[PDB]
């Protein structure tokens, strides 16, 4: 997997990302455009105007992130609107049920160190577009995360021990001026604790669309299920565990409307809770949970099967909170394409201290 080290000003950070991942970003864009063009009544000219509006929101509200987005655009030799599109896919593609990703996520508090992880499931064509970034910003935690190339915030952890997971969620509502989900992910990745991540997401005063984010360290963790009109917090159960898939578990008002997750969202949730019931606590057993194939191909370790299942598990990440290490498996955990461990070095820590 391409690993890009980004440092300096927001623009310089974006430029390094765009330059180093130039060919990959071209593929990300072409795939995203194919995904949308196959489902909409609107012209490209109209859609470009929508992207212009979304870009202006980011420019006004989060200028540092917009500068990074401009940097990505310049380095990748693409239009700013194309990079905005990548970063607002959920919001931009609002109301296209075939365009949906999936996930299974879990946190377990344990006496020798908490474990947290997820599988992320989508079309296999995006797997080759997954990259990882190390971002150093003076006075902020250093961040290491896995993303589709061109996106500024996704799934990963930071030098302060904050680890973030993402699951698609399908509550109705779109607020074009609210915070985009991948912007919220970057906000969380820049925070020094889960408490701070919660506060800083709530500080934005409302979400643009619907998703679920889990934020955890060794000490505390929460999940957030949200729409533009609801932000509810999931907490550890009596067994010290959290499990989330792609449907609402929390008590949102009856005015909130869930838009048809797949039946397997429930099956995977029930299955993971069952597996955790018999889980012995070891890192080795934790890793194996993610390879579960009950209800294949719609299993926790999801498989492509033409005519049944369009997507597959494209990566797995496990955060070892005790050691501040993230183990990544590319592809399906049953037979990974590659495996590596991300760790922060003393230079990563020097940036975070502004030393």
């Amino acid at each position: 997997m391409l690993h890009i080290l980004c440092q300096g000003t927001p623009f310089e950070i974006g430029y390094e990302h765009g330059s180093a991942a130039k060919a990959v970003i071209a593929r990300s864009i072409d795939f995203a455009v194919d995904l949308i063009r196959g489902k909409t009544k609107k012209t490209d000219e109209e859609l470009k105007q929508v992207l212009s509006q979304l870009g202006r929101v980011i420019e006004e509200r989060w200028p540092k992130y917009y500068e990074e987005i401009r940097g990505i655009a310049k380095g990748a030799e693409r239009d700013v609107s194309e990079i905005v599109m990548l970063n607002t896919r959920t919001e931009f593609a609002y109301g296209l049920k075939a365009a949906r990703d999936g996930a299974t996520t879990a946190y377990c508090q344990l006496p020798n160190g908490a474990l947290q992880g997820q599988n992320w499931d989508f079309f296999s064509a995006t797997k080759e577009n997954l990259i990882r970034l190390t971002i150093r910003q003076a006075g902020l935690p250093t961040i290491k995360f896995i993303t589709e190339a061109g996106i500024i915030g996704k799934v990963g952890f930071n030098s302060a021990g904050v680890a973030v997971n993402y699951n698609a969620l399908h509550l109705q509502g779109l607020r074009p001026t609210g915070v985009p989900s991948h912007i919220a992910l970057r906000i969380a990745l820049e925070s020094t604790s889960p408490s701070q991540a919660y506060d800083r997401i709530v500080e934005q005063g409302g979400m643009a669309a619907s998703a679920f984010i889990m934020v955890g360290n060794g000490h505390e963790a929460f999940g957030l299920e949200f729409s533009p009109t609801s932000i509810r917090k999931q907490v550890l159960d009596a067994n010290g565990r959290m499990v989330h898939t792609n449907h609402c578990l929390l008590q949102h008002g009856k005015n909130e409307k869930e838009l048809d997750p797949l039946p397997d969202s429930w099956n995977r949730h029930q299955r993971m809770e069952f597996l955790l019931d018999g889980f012995d606590g070891t890192k080795q057993a934790f890793a194996q949970l993610w390879a579960d194939e009950d209800n294949y191909p719609f299993s926790i370790c999801r498989a492509y099967e033409e005519g049944k299942s369009r997507g597959a598990t494209l990566f797995n990440i496990i955060y070892d909170h005790a050691r501040r290490e993230a183990t990544v498996r590319l592809g399906r955990p049953t037979n990974p394409d590659e495996m590596f461990v991300m760790r922060f070095d003393e230079e990563d820590e020097r940036s975070a201290l502004n030393a």
